[PDB]
This record gives structure tokens, sequence and C-alpha cells, in this order.
């Protein structure tokens, strides 16, 4: 093949994977935009059109960041001046236009600097924050009404979240939730008041002259948490004379006595909303059914819907309690939880009766409920042939729990182990797409007899290109420690020679319910190291891993930084007994918690590893935030879990740190894991006098993402695994 | 057999330089203290006392940081609980002790946290500052008067100096002066409302759950300056019911028009203060006399008194406006200034008079009026054998300005070469200070026939020890470039065979006035260099260096990072170009100033150097404090000189960077050069894809001297730097 996989190619996008991103419309009809036209496809037949010339706006003014379509097709949503904030969070401007005038709207236009924008589910109303207060337009052209009057910058945040909120519970900046109907507007308010900042310079452009201090509300492990309250706003009501009647439902008393955080909004129906609220100590959660009375106009929280969810060996749910999901009528869901041998399965649970129904069960896991219809279920699963790493749906007759359909598995069972899906509304068509272990495939489904209609993207073009490359095999097996089986992967060089030695490079992440042995097909930094390097990077998922059943995720419990950290080494250790590992050149790196993971291995002293780099590291778990931290560990004082969190640092593994060759790198302007933990890491190694080696990345975030930032770091990192193996 | 200078023995003090720190008291007596015992010494014939033993206080309860005895030895001061703070400032706790009695006075005790102490000149009164306000205590016991009542912190000073005053005005805290009699105390205040903030982050202590950010007010490059204000009390008529009164003293006309600095005060006589001004734009400065009116009781400048000074090609002063030294009567003085051919000397200037006369003259310069008696003056200059990096003592006879009699020059030719002196009261006595080429000697004198009476310490002890190892020779040479003489030193390394090709080490400093290439004798990391490693470390002084007359000086005036940059790369021409230098291993490296000339010398592209180490640089103009940059730049308008600050930058060199290797260091507490100007130097190099090493010292300041941080920077670099030699 001549030709290796090499850094620029990796940095440059030589080989690019291509996708094909569809959105549904409809029970029938998909969006997708092809160049820079948008076209809608019919998922039976297969015929298409084009919905928007990708002439529409040449003369519009600004560069067109994304746009979004009304659910009646009427009006399109155009999105410029986009503004990042955090990992969900950003600003922009918004322009709306008429699809049957084809003008764009002039009056009551929508605010420049908009925090948040949703169409409602049906129609064409809108609901939009801007200054951290809800304004809502019935009409396009029309006047918007206020909601709220109490918004406030860093402080009270009415219908987004907070920093915390987003990163950690909701997974998004969005705190607005549409009834099915389009009649009510639900939506969550935090306070900040009480919350501590988080300071650190931002140095901008060389033509600033004083650096600018950025503040953050930040819980850190321990501190003062923000307050959320939970409102609902009858739409159809609204009057331009009188303010807006909101309705507040309240936590539970069992919530109410102490810090909770609201985790899970669902509409169940027209009338009634589903919330889950979570203590602070994340071992004990309470789900919430509430009824509108269409009499009184208030909605009540029987306590006789309330179910109630309690963990003993860990916390609730894999990163949060698991999300329900209704039948129609609302009379009852289906959610996953950990069943009796502590494996995740489907239950089914009728509103007013006791305790659910597992209608799966067996070694192994639900990843997630996809679709409900009137006869099935369906859900992706680690179930096929025992591989925790990989991925199938599959598909349950309500009428016959026993009768599971695999709708994955045979399509093709050599370059296809990894699958997630995409259904359209009511589910009648399914988009399958296949991330691994052979190269990407799209692929169109319809639901009445699976029958597969077409394929949508094969990525034959990447193939062709890849054939004239000398690429890495991806080695995905097994240990056994105890009487348990570890899944490991490798990267191997190609034309491997099991007779040869080669250096090793430990990838890590371990975290709680992580994986990094999988089958997902991936180009990536470890693809130019076996192609080129000819070096072996592996993954190990020990204790803590999860999708393994809750023996395994949850010996980690309050004990973060140990059984992670000691199968990471006793893994190396075992693949230092396989023949092909040179065992004088075994490296290991991460990041963020990877990094942390890394950094205590290295300060170890078990001799195992000759260097190792750690980018953006937690140090020190009171200086992570609240609710993730909290999660695993507790809290930080003397009559809960303070010892470990004292006992569980990298600083005090300082003086082992001779023992190495350390690069720690991290950027400066990370608002997620604070630049605070490598300055705390770098100092106790310059108090014990160990040398080692660091940068800095000015301005640069938890990402460290800028393209010239990004090819940076990796380059640098390279220079550094290449000196320490001795590979010129 | 005998060992070299090692790493270690730099890092750990092994070979310890030692002193003769006297504190002269009298005319013929001064204090000096032997193994904590505070002893007195008569001049004249050497025998002494003891006049505070190592054992009283051993019970004190804290440990004393220093002391200082007041004029008449009655009292003494004892501080302790010292907190520093900038380079001269620090928060200090105090207590008083009663010599003739033996007990510490127990109550009106000097409070806590206060920022400065000063016995008046004689007596025992005593003027401190305590929350930024002035206090006067006529007795060490009864209560003490406030003086002021404007004291607020980061805003208003009353006794002390500012961020940037206390760095670049007055080398000190302390904006207090006593008359000679003790009767009035003369005070500056200075108003920093409008100054913008610097803002960093302290980590602190690893049990720091946010880091705290840091806020001082410095002016940038261009920003708005404190203004200040002169104020003198009369301390002989303090009442207990009635708030003191101060008579302010305004600034010249020709000040108040814009911008300006308060730059020296100096009491000619009880009744006489001097007060030289300076304009923002520091081409100007004026001179006041004024006078006390005993029956005004108010102060007077006669604008017919006032001398002013302009300078055509530069800045006025080498610093900042030279002092004035008063004859006794006070109607007269001397003080450097520079004369016609550019070389600075001694002027002698009548009160009532306009212009001065010149009492020295030559292609040499002053540095220092040291003592003036009615039959003598006594100066330190660099004429001897006309090396400018020499200095002696000499003595000019004041009834005939052409017997000047050298008074060091042949104590110890040999040995002896830079002096520095320490006149008792009066000039009955001198110490004489030699601080190279060869090893410090201390010596005292007596003043009527020039007598050496005695040696105080000869380092004898620190001569055995060296015995035993292989020390390196340094050479003070010039080389000629464009018709001019430039005096450059090498260390050398020991056993130097000129045949033989060594790599070599150029250690800059560079900045306006600077000498790198003097006879001095030093231990630091360049011996180490030399003697272990055997690398010539060269030193070069170039266009824009002092004391070698204006001509050189000013070369650099309005164009920092110009010649003073090509002169270092043609100095390395030059150097290459001896046999004994080999051209593939020349490096480089600087702190501070001596970091942007690393930095741009570095990304000049002149292919000269291999690699380079910038600690602590500027980058760019504008990020440094105004009193400093402004003196050498200007303003930074577009009406002045914007244009060069912007042409200036070590950020628009980036590209060239990738000929070299590039190592960047610095503090994170940095509040001098700040942290954000290396941020945007490697902020650049990402920008454009150059690789280099960094290395970033948690909460360390410009002198990155904590212990440990001192050991491992030099570690760091030592490592550096042997490897880009190929040096084992
Ligand atoms: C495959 O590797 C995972 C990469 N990611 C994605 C992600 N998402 C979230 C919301 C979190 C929670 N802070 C972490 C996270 C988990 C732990 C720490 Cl200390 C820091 C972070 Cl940012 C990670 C993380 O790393
Ligand atoms: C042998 O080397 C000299 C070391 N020193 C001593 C010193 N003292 C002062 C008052 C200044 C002016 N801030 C500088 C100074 C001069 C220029 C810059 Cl950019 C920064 C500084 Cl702090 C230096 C300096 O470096």
């Amino acid at each position: 093949s001549r030709k290796t996989y090499t850094l620029t190619d990796y940095l440059k996008n030589t080989y690019r994977l291509k996708l094909y991103s569809l959105r549904w419309i409809s029970d029938h009809e998909y969006l997708y935009k092809q160049e820079n036209n948008i076209l809608v496809f019919n998922a039976e037949y297969g015929n298409s059109s084009v919905f928007l010339e990708n002439s529409t706006f040449d003369e519009f003014g600004h560069s067109i960041n994304d746009y979004s379509i009304s659910p009646d097709g009427q009006f399109i949503l155009l999105e410029y001046n986009y503004v990042k904030q955090w990992r969900h969070s950003y600003t922009a401007s918004y322009d709306i236009y008429d699809l049957n005038k084809r003008q764009l709207i002039t009056e009551e236009r929508i605010p420049n600097n908009t925090q948040w924008v949703t169409w409602s589910p049906v129609g064409h109303k809108l609901a939009y924050v801007w200054n951290n207060d809800i304004y809502v337009k019935i009409e396009p052209n029309l006047p918007s009404y206020r909601i709220t009057w109490t918004g406030k910058e860093d402080i009270i945040y009415n219908g987004i979240t907070d920093w915390v909120y987003e990163e950690e519970v909701f997974s998004a900046y969005s705190a607005l939730w549409w009834s099915p109907n389009g009649t009510f507007l639900a939506y969550a308010q935090f306070n900040d008041t009480e919350v501590p900042l988080i300071e650190y310079s931002f140095y901008s452009d060389e033509s600033l002259q004083y650096p600018k201090t950025v503040r953050v509300p930040y819980p850190k492990a321990g501190a003062v948490n923000p307050t959320v309250k939970f409102f609902v706003v009858n739409t159809d009501s609204l009057s331009s004379v009188t303010n807006a009647t909101s309705i507040q439902i309240t936590a539970p008393a069992s919530m109410l006595i102490g810090d909770h955080y609201l985790c899970d909004v669902t509409w169940a129906t027209q009338e009634r909303i589903s919330l889950q609220w979570l203590r602070r100590i994340q071992n004990y959660s309470v789900m919430d059914i509430c009824d509108y009375d269409e009499s009184s106009g208030r909605w009540n929280c029987l306590v006789a819907r309330q179910h109630i969810e309690m963990s003993t060996t860990g916390w609730v749910g894999r990163f949060r309690p698991s999300e329900p999901h209704f039948t129609l009528d609302g009379n009852s869901f289906y959610k996953i939880i950990s069943n009796e041998e502590g494996y995740r399965h489907i239950c089914y649970f009728q509103i007013d009766k006791k305790d659910c129904t597992f209608i799966t069960k067996g070694t192994w896991e639900v990843i997630g409920i996809e679709a409900l219809t009137s006869d099935y279920l369906y859900y992706i699963s680690n179930e096929y042939k025992g591989m925790p790493g990989g991925r199938n749906l599959y598909k349950i007759q309500l009428s016959d729990y026993t009768k599971v359909t695999c709708l994955s598995c045979e399509l093709n069972p050599e370059r296809c182990q990894y699958y997630s899906v995409s259904f359209s509304k009511e589910a009648k068509y399914y988009q399958l797409r296949c991330s691994g272990p052979g190269l990407p495939l799209y692929t169109l489904h319809s639901s009445v007899n699976d029958k597969g209609l077409r394929v949508l993207e094969d990525n034959s073009a990447l193939d062709k290109m890849l054939q004239n490359v000398q690429m890495p095999s991806k080695k995905l097996d097994f240990i056994i420690l105890n009487e348990t089986k570890f899944w490991y992967q490798m990267i191997l060089p190609p034309h491997f020679d099991k007779s040869k030695k080669y250096p090793l490079l430990l990838d890590v992440y371990a975290g709680p319910c992580s994986q990094k042995a999988d089958t997902v097909f991936r180009l990536n930094w470890a693809t130019y190291l076996a192609s080129t390097e000819n070096i072996i990077v592996a993954s190990f998922d020990g204790r803590g891993s999860g999708y393994q059943g809750d023996k395994i995720m949850h010996a980690i419990n309050r004990r973060l930084g140990t059984f992670e950290v000691e199968d990471q080494i006793e893994a190396a250790r075992q693949f230092s007994k396989m023949g092909f590992v040179d065992n004088k050149r075994i490296a290991i790196w991460g990041w963020s918690y990877g990094g942390y993971v890394t950094s205590m291995v290295l300060g170890s002293g078990s001799g195992v590893f000759k260097c190792g780099i750690a980018v953006a590291p937690v140090s020190r778990w009171e200086y992570y935030d609240s609710v993730y931290t909290e999660r695993y560990m507790g809290l930080p004082t003397p009559e809960d879990n303070l010892d470990h969190y004292r006992n569980s640092t990298v600083m005090s593994r300082a003086e082992n740190f001779k023992q190495v060759e350390y690069l720690l790198i991290h950027g400066t302007a990370d608002d997620n894991v604070h630049f605070q933990q490598s300055a705390q890491i770098s100092k106790a190694l310059v108090d014990v006098g160990v040398d080692f080696q660091a940068m800095w990345y000015t301005d640069e975030d938890h990402g460290i993402a800028s393209s010239t930032a990004h090819q940076h770091i990796y380059t640098h990192m390279s220079h550094f695994i290449k000196q320490c193996f001795s590979l010129p």
C-alpha cells in the first residue's frame, strides 16, 4: 500500500467519513441538505425535490449558521451571528422567512443575542429566551408576549440552564418544554445568587491591553448549589394587556427537606406532565405525575402516582435517572431500571399501581428505548454475542414479551456491530446507522415488515481511498482477572507480526460508566500512531466501566481514583505478558478523567510506565463540579467522605513522578476542568523537585479544539511520544 | 582530582560569599551584627562592645525578622510577622524595646499590619503608616497622632507609594521625608482612583477550593497614571484635640499643564526642601527650592530659583533625574548632569544663580556622589584604565578642581577593580567594598590622610574551599563595531584551550543603560555551565547600554527592540569567528528585558542561533508599565510613537521561530511583567503552527525566587541547554 495514515492526514482530514444527517418532519418525509440545498425526501418511494434552493438567501447579507423549519412547514427560522458559549449554550440572531409568500418577516423580529428559540411541536408558535427571560409569539409577524420579568445575568435564569445544569443535568441549554398540543409552555427557573464564582483570565486578541476576568457561577464539590423552580403557562390565554399567569408546580415534600435537582421533564399527554427530582445525595429519586385541572386551571401531583427510585450500592441510573416513555394514552410508561441482578433492563409501569414488570432480562443491558408503537417497543442493547461493546436494534412484541426480534444483527455481521437509530414520527420508518467495525453504513427501513428500503450512504468513496493506505487493524477481546471478563481493544500496526515486540500506548478514560473498548470505526490520533509509528494503542475497561452491570459499574462508588487506576496498571502488566509488547516502552495518556487517571497511574510508582501525557486533568475532586463529583464521591465533609476526597489527589503522589517522564497540558480558559487543577499539580511537583514537561494553551477551553490549537497539541504530543519511544 | 562547580553547588549555596554590612551611627562608630549579636565598633581603634546580646528576646515569642535602633540609642524597633508584597513594600508587626530600662512598651503599640515605620533622623520620634494613613509618636509609649484621614485601600496612599512609584520612581515603599532636625515630616500622597487594574489568579495552597483573584492598580503604557500631591506637617505642634494641619506644596506651573510625576525629595536644611518634578514625557524636569516662612507658617518656591533640565537626545537622567547633594549651609549643591559631549559629570549649582559649572570632564562617567565635606567631594567613576566596567573611589579638592586623587585604584589592582563605598556621618571614615574581579574584600579607612585602618573581611575561608575546585576564568575585553568600542565578557571553562571549539551561550539583558560586561566576581548559573558542562557564557553591551555616554545610551531612544537586538546578533557573529567557538552550538537566553531581546533575536531569522530561553519576557511594550515604557518609547498614540510600539512586538515575528528551539517560561503570579505578555507569545506561535517548549510556575512572581521554584527552573533550563548542545 506504500503510504501510511500520517499525522498530517489526521490534522488535515485527508480521508473524510461521509454522513447522512436527516430531519424527520412527519411519519414519512425527512429533510436533507445536499450541497446547500434543502431537499425533502419521501421515505416510502424515495423520490425527492428541492424544498429550499441554495440561492434563496444569496442576498441575505449574513452567513447562515443553521435553520429550523416549523412543524407545519409554513415558516423557517434562520440562525446567524452565532457566538458559542459552553458545551451547548450560545447566542445568535434570528430571522423568520415565510415559505408561502417567499419573503422575510420584518416586523416584531426576534432580538439579537437571543439565547434560545424553539417552535411549538405543532403549528407555528415560537418561544424564545432573551436576557434570561422567556417570550412567546403566537404568530411570526406579531408582537411577542413576555412571560417572565425576573431574568438577571448570572443570577436568575428563566427558560435556560445555568452552567452546572447545562453540563451535568440536562445536557442542553434549553429549559423550556412545549406540551404536545402547543397549548402549555413548561419551563424551569434557576437561581444562582449564592453560587460561588470561578474566576480566570481571558487574554483575547493581542490588541486588548488589560486581560479580562471571566466569572462564572460554578458549584465545586460541597459548595452552595443553584436552586430550581418549575412553572407551566397556558399559551392560548395570553393577553396583550395583562401579564401572563405562570402556575408553579412544587417539588415533592421528600425533596424540599434539602438540596435537590430537577433532572427530567416529560409531557405524557396534553394534560399530564412527568417530573423527576433527585436529592443532592444522588441515591434517591422521585418521579411526579401532574395533571391539569381544567376547572381550577392548576396542576396537581397526587402522591399516588409518585414513583420512587433508590440505590444501595451506588447512584441512580447511569448518569442520572432514566427517561420515561409513555404510551399514547399516558396511563402507562416504560423506563430502564437496574434489575435484581444489577443489569439494566426495560420496565413496564402502570400509573396507579405498584412495582413494575420487567420485559427484558439477562447478562447484558439495554442502552436505550428508541420508539414505542401500539404493537412494539424498539430498543438498542449489547446483547448480541455477549459483546458489551456492540449495539443492535431489537423490538419486543408487546402482546408477548418472549418474542424479541433482532433488527440489525444480521444485516452485515462482519461490517456492522454498532448501530444507532432514528425513527420517523409514529415510527413508520427508521434510518439505521452503523458506526463499525467496518466503514459507516446509513440505511432506511420500513417498520411494517422491517424491509430494507434503500442504502443512503455506504462510504464507498472512503473505502476506495483507504485501499491505497496501510491501515491499522483493530482487535477487540477480553482477559479474565478474577472470574470476571474485562474487555479491551488494541489498534494494531499494519502487517502486525506477533513475533516482533512493539511499544505500547495506553489510551485512557476509565471514568464511571465509560467504555473505551468497542466496535466503533475511528480515524484518529491512534490511527496515526499505529499506521505510521508502529505503536500499539490499547484501551481497557476495568472496574467502574459501564454497560456490564452494577457489580462492575458500582465497584468505584465513593472511591474514585482507586480500582479504575489499579486496573489500568494491571492491564498493562497483562499486555506485557503477550510476547508482542516491549515492556521498556509502555506509555499512557488521557484527557480529562483520563488525565486524572493517567497522573494517578504515573504517580503510583508501579514501574510499568516510562512516560505519560495528561491533558486538562482533574487533580483534586473538590475542584470539580458538585453534580458530577458528588454523584460518585458523596460530600467532602468529615461525617461523609472527606477522607477519600483527601486521599485521592494527584498532588500527594508527587514524589513518585521522579520515576517517569510526564507531560502536563491545559487550556487557560478551561471553564469545565479549571486550569487550577493543573496549576496545583505543577506546584506539587516543583515543591518535591521533580522535573516534568508542560504546555499551556492560552484562551483554549476543555476541548482545545480551535483548529490551530488542535493541530498544535497533537503535534506536540506526537513529538513527546516519539522521543520517549526513541522513534526518529 | 579537583571537583567542578556543579549545578547542585549553585542551587544549594555550597560556596557562600561573606559580607560585612555595617551601619554608621555617628562620625566614628558603626553597628555590625555577628552571630545575632549586635555590636558597636569604634572605627579609629577597632575596639568593640556588645550592644545587644543574641540572648535578648530569646523569649520574645516571635521570630524577629529585623530591627532598627533609634538615632540616639535609646530605643530599638523589633520587626516581626513580616509579609512581603512587591519589590520593596511589605507589611509587618512592631514592638519597641526601651534600652535604658529593660522592657518593651506594652501600651500605645504600633498596630499590626503596619506598612512602614521610621525613626526621625535624631532623637526618637516615629512616623508610621497604617491602613494607608500616616501616624506620629513623639515618645515611644505616648499615644500617636493621626496625620491623615484620606487613606483608602488601592485608591489613596499617604506616606507610601503605589505600585508604579514603588517600582519605577522611588525604588521604595516609603514616601516620607523627615527634616534634618526632626521638626517637619514631609510626605507625598497618591490617588489611583482612575488607574486601571491588572487582574490575575492566585491559586494558593492546595486547600483553597476557589482560586483568588488578585487586583492591582497598574497603569500600562498610555493608560491613566496616578496623580500626586506633596505635604509638610510641623511635628512639634501636634494637638490631641485638633487634627494636624498639612501645608501643601504645589508643583511648578510647567508641570501642572499636564501629566507629571514627583520624582525626588531632598531636604537642604532645617527649613528648605528640594523637590524635583518630571513631565509624563520624560524630556523635561523641574527642581523647586522651597523655603519655610516661620512668620507665615507656610512654604514658598521662588520661580526664579527653579532649575530646569531638558534632554534633546533622549530622556532625563539614567533612569530618573539625578539626586542633588547640598553643601552644609544649603545655598549650593552638586549633582550629576549630562555634559555637552554626552558624558555624565559633576556640576556645581549655586542657588540664586542660573547655569552651573562642571567639576569633572572626560570620556568616562561619574556613577555617583558619595560624600561631601567643606574641603572635598567624594565620587565613584569608571575612569581608571578607561574600563566602563570598573568602579573606583575618587575625591576632588573643592578649592582646586584639577586636583583629583584616586582613593582605591592602587589598593589591590589585580584583585579589586570594582568598588562601592559607605561613609560615616561627616565623612570621618569610610568602608570600601570591592566586588571583583577577585573575591570581595572589605576594608575600613580614615579620611584625614586616606590611611587604610584594617581589613574587615577578605573571604579567606571561601578562598580555601575554591582551591579544591576547577573554577572557570573570566575575560573582559572589547570588539569594534563601526569605529566604536563595545565591551563584552566571557566566562571561560577551566583549562581553556583556544584551539578546541566550545559551544557558546549568550547571556543577555541589554535594557536601556544596562551593563553586563563588568569586573565583578559572581558565583551563578553561568559559573556552573562553564565549569561543569564546559560552555562559554558570553555577555555583550551594545547600543543602548550605559555608563559610556549618551551617544551610546540614547541610540535606542523611542526605538526599543531595534539596535540593542541587532547588536546581540552581531556580537555572536563576531564571537562565532573566534577559533574557539563552535558556530553550530550558539544559544541565547535572558530574563525580563533580556527575555524580550532573546525572543526578538530568536525571531529575527538571523540563522545565528540554534536555540534560546526567555524567562518572564515582555512581548509588547503596550503591556508593561507607563513610567518605564514611556521613558524610552514615548506615548502609544498616532500623534506620537504608536507605529513603533506595533512594529516591535515579539508576536509579529512568530513564523521565524520554526528555525529554532524555543523555551518560554513565566510565573503565573507575576505582577511586574504580567503572565499575559508570555501568554500572547505562545498564542501567536500556535496560531502559526510553531512548536516550542513552555513552563509556567504556579504563584511565582517576577523573580521565580521561592527556594523550590528557583531550583526547578534552573534545573529545567540546564536540561534544555544540555540537550540542545548534545552534551551528555
Ligand atoms: C469518551 O470520553 C468522554 C469525553 N467527555 C464527554 C463528557 N461529557 C460530560 C457531560 C462530562 C461531565 N462533565 C464529561 C467529563 C467527565 C469527567 C470529568 Cl473530570 C470532566 C468531564 Cl468534562 C465528559 C468527557 O470527558
Ligand atoms: C541584571 O538585571 C537587572 C534585573 N533587573 C533589576 C530591575 N529593577 C527595576 C526597577 C526594573 C524596572 N522595573 C527592571 C526591569 C527592566 C525592564 C523590564 Cl521589561 C522589567 C524589569 Cl522588572 C529591572 C531588572 O530586570
